[PDB]
């Protein structure tokens, strides 16, 4: 009764009354937690009950001891097993098991995710030895719902990825296996229950299949799935073909029998279904080999030894001539209608094209070139559509050479195309240049084809909006690939350059226009601008007064915001406006120089209007960053004004990518300025200190702060005596910060990130105490400082920039201390094994491997006295 009106509140429209619904429940889960749990299970367990409210009564109980938040789970989960009695347990439980035989869906399904919660507690401590047995029992022997529910409750709980609930479930591996599979089979009458087993078949596979090892259970599970991919009814197809794609996804070596016996032939009819949603999953099974054998490709081609090669069965290039002509097919059944970002058969068959492209190479070039002759010039825009979508699609993935001259050969006509009636052959188009320029760009000679090219695509973006975002992208590859050489005077857009730049200020002009559309042109003009050659600088000068213009008329255009949306606009124009900037500041470099104070006023007059949730203010300081790299010692005029808001930055953790672009700011600054920005130096590691105080142990900031004390220690040289014990201190307190026994993938990454940081820090220390004679105090860190390079060197866990930098610690402290008195640390075999490493990478570049020769040469300098 009132838990009902409670829980129809609690799904109410009105966040008002939701929100009080919730309140209402957390205030009853926090006055009598079991009182709470009897209340909401017998609710469930109501026959005279609509469904919806006994599926509320049922999450909301599953979510009083359940969470998928580590922390939050572990407190509820302590909640069931310490703040109930047993009575209570007992009789939640039961309720909950009766309620799977509940003719309604809703409730039954419920209390599936209810004995799943209850049982991942409880099964590890063996608290409920009865659930399985009775599990296993409804799903063979029950009524229709009750298999249903049963088989429900089997797959949720065996889908779990826990160590203990899975060893906990090991005995009863081959009762649930038989249960499901029987479920599923055709021999089972009801449908409804077959697609309950089948389903459950699909979420049990890690655990009941015993990870495939067993010729046995391999066909038997096979059997069953593919008998069901060819069922009557849809939703059984569904659940069939759901679960073979994850089947391929985790057992691809165990497939290549079943999918020249069946699988082959299954899903290619499956592909080719009225069903929309089954075609869905037959596609997904095809985009599932090619990603599985994308990354076998690659992963085969970085090995050395063909022991350690992964089994390859060339899947995709063998089913070529079936399923990419079905995939072609289906790139004709566009909807014009439908939303954006929608998934629908068209744009998973595109999807699923690319990565077969990527997949088997050259072999899906004759299908793909014999459709798009044939369907060019159709007068169905949805064939010709396809026909330019498919072009596209193939660029990425097979042999350059032998795309070169279909290229050359399309790209007049696929030119042309841009003028189709239909709008989205025209997209289409556009977005199959930048693939084409993208891949290719070496088949496209600029004296016949970019100047048309890039006429096209500026005529779409000026014109037609809903193919602006494609036009824009393709016109970003193409200043990318005509880009010329360093230095060059000239590249192939220079004399397209300037009428370029006019294309882009005018449609960036508008204060009305569509936001994405002027972003996106911002983001052109960024690349034309990094991209520009010599000839153009004075452009890019007068460009740049052009965009400081701009930036200053946004002042009083924040003052005149007051939705929301106001604010979000005037804040893509501001940093759209910055990116541009900034790209013109640093192609400039020195040149900028005379509109520097003008750069500066305007940059900081936004700053101090910034606040909260925006993109601005690191936009700004991007720009800054770059101003003073390219001004350098000439930028010391700006720190006055600057450093309170840099300062500011630095000590607002609470922003954290602003706070990180600080910290950058600060090294930019130190290494642009030099010693003229040691007056700033013991502010800036007051703040840096300070966020080195964290109750976060990885905390994030740490490696750039770290990196960031060697560019104050180059800057300050003999200064930095003062903060030598403090730094020392946290450097070595960092070195002994590890992933652990079985670290993640994130934490690996993050301590190799911050041991990067240790070796850029001691490296500029021991620069600055060279240089300012303080070697001797520097002397008792050293042992430390070999300690952490034996570190780096046993941990088969590294990157590129981590060895180089030790390389250079490695040559820095023999130059720091000549004449032979490292001269025993450096003749171990571990450093010498190290450096040797490090130099013979083929796959480093060339400024680590001369880093390395560098500090074989020290080491061997050091080894004769």
């Amino acid at each position: 009764p009132d838990i009902n009106i409670i829980l129809e509140n609690s799904l109410s429209p009105d966040a008002t009354l939701r929100h009080a619904a919730e309140q209402q429940l957390t205030h009853a889960a926090e006055t009598n937690f079991s009182q709470y749990l009897l209340t909401l299970v017998q609710a469930l367990a109501n026959e005279s009950s609509e469904g919806h409210i006994r599926a509320a009564a049922g999450i909301a109980l599953k979510n009083a001891f359940s969470a998928r938040e580590f922390a939050r789970q572990a407190a509820l989960q302590a909640k069931w097993l310490n703040q109930t009695d047993q009575e209570t347990r007992t009789r939640v439980k039961q309720l909950a098991l009766e309620t799977l035989a509940s003719p309604n869906s809703k409730a039954g399904q419920a209390a599936a995710q209810v004995i799943a919660a209850i049982a991942a507690i409880e099964l590890p401590r063996n608290q409920w030895p009865e659930l399985m047995h009775a599990l296993v029992r409804n799903a063979s022997e029950g009524g229709q719902h009750q298999k249903q529910a049963s088989l429900t409750a089997i797959g949720f709980i065996c889908e779990t990825q826990d160590t203990d609930l899975r060893n906990s479930l090991v005995g009863h591996s081959n009762a649930i296996l038989t249960a499901v599979v029987q479920g599923a089979r055709k021999e089972e009458p009801n449908n409804e229950v077959r697609f309950a087993a089948i389903t459950a078949l699909g979420d049990s596979l890690e655990f009941v299949g015993n990870n495939f090892k067993h010729e046995g259970e391999r066909n038997y599970i096979m059997q069953v799935v593919c008998e069901a991919t060819q069922a009557q009814d849809s939703r059984i197809q569904q659940g069939a073909f759901g679960c073979l794609n994850r089947i391929m996804a985790l057992y691809y070596e165990h497939m290549r029998y079943y999918m020249e016996k069946a699988l082959f032939g299954l899903t290619i009819l499956g592909m080719k279904s009225d069903d929309e949603d089954v075609a869905k999953l037959a596609v997904e099974f095809w985009s599932t080999v090619c990603e599985e054998e994308i990354a076998i490709e690659d992963d085969n081609a970085q090995v050395e030894s063909s022991e350690q090669m992964r089994p390859f069965y060339n899947f995709a290039r063998v089913a070529t001539n079936e399923v990419v002509p079905v995939l072609l097919q289906l790139l004709t059944k566009q909807d014009e209608d439908a939303s954006d970002d929608e998934y629908n058969i068209s744009r998973a068959a595109y999807q699923c094209l690319q990565l077969y492209a990527q997949a088997v190479g050259s072999t899906i070039i004759p299908p793909v070139i014999q459709f798009v002759e044939h369907n060019l010039r159709h007068a169905d825009w949805h064939f010709r559509d396809a026909a330019v979508s498919a072009f596209g699609a193939i660029m990425d993935g097979p042999e350059e050479k032998v795309l070169e001259p279909i290229v050359k050969t399309g790209m007049q006509p696929l030119i042309a195309m841009m003028e189709d009636e239909s709008i989205q052959v025209r997209d289409s188009t556009a977005y199959a240049l930048g693939r084409i320029t993208e891949a290719c760009s070496e088949a496209i000679d600029p004296n016949t084809h970019l100047e048309p090219l890039i006429r096209s695509l500026f005529n779409g973006l000026m014109n037609s909006p809903k193919m602006a975002a494609s036009c824009c992208w393709a016109l970003m590859n193409i200043a990318e690939r005509f880009a010329g050489e360093p230095g060059a005077a000239q590249n192939p857009l220079t004399p397209h350059f300037n009428q370029s730049v006019t294309n882009l200020l005018t449609v960036t002009a508008p204060m009305n226009g569509d936001s994405t559309v002027r972003t996106a042109a911002y983001e052109v003009l960024s690349v034309f601008v990094q991209n520009a050659a010599n000839d153009s600088l004075s452009a890019v000068a007068s460009l740049s007064t052009v965009i400081l213009q701009r930036l200053e008329e946004t002042l009083p255009l924040q003052q005149q915001v007051v939705s929301v949306e106001d604010k979000l606009i005037l804040e893509d124009m501001q940093t759209s406006l910055c990116t541009v900037l900034q790209a013109t500041v640093q192609r400039l470099d020195k040149e900028i120089a005379p509109q520097g104070d003008r750069i500066m006023q305007v940059l900081l007059q936004i700053l101090s209007t910034c606040g909260g949730k925006s993109s601005v203010p690191e936009g700004v300081f991007a720009a800054i960053s770059a101003l003073a790299n390219a001004m350098e010692e000439e930028f010391a005029k700006y720190m006055e004004a600057f450093a309170p808001f840099l300062y500011n930055a630095l000590g607002n953790q609470e922003e954290p990518s602003l706070c990180s672009m600080a910290i950058g700011l600060v090294s930019d600054v130190t290494r642009s300025l030099g010693e003229r920005s040691q007056p700033y130096c013991d502010n800036f590691m007051n703040y840096l200190l300070g966020n080195l105080r964290s109750t976060t142990l990885a905390n994030q900031f740490k490696p750039a702060i770290l990196q960031c004390f060697g560019d104050i220690a180059s800057a300050i040289g003999g200064h930095f005596e003062t903060y030598l014990t403090i730094v020392a201190q946290v450097l070595q307190q960092a070195a002994t910060i590890t992933a652990g026994p079985d670290g993640s993938y994130e934490m690996i990454d993050y301590v190799i990130s911050l041991r990067e940081g240790i070796m850029d820090a001691w490296g500029g220390i021991i620069g600055a105490m060279k240089t300012s004679n303080k070697t001797n105090v520097l002397q008792p860190y050293v042992e430390s400082i070999f300690a952490l390079l034996n570190s780096i060197a046993n941990d088969p866990n590294r990157s590129e920039a981590l060895m180089r930098a030790s390389m250079g610690v490695i040559g820095d402290l023999a130059d720091a201390y000549p004449n032979g008195q490292l001269a025993d640390a450096f003749r171990q075999d571990w450093i010498t094994a190290m450096i040797r490493e490090t130099r013979s990478n083929r796959e480093f570049g060339a400024r680590t491997i001369e880093t390395a020769r560098w500090a074989r040469e020290q080491v061997k300098r050091q080894i004769a006295g």
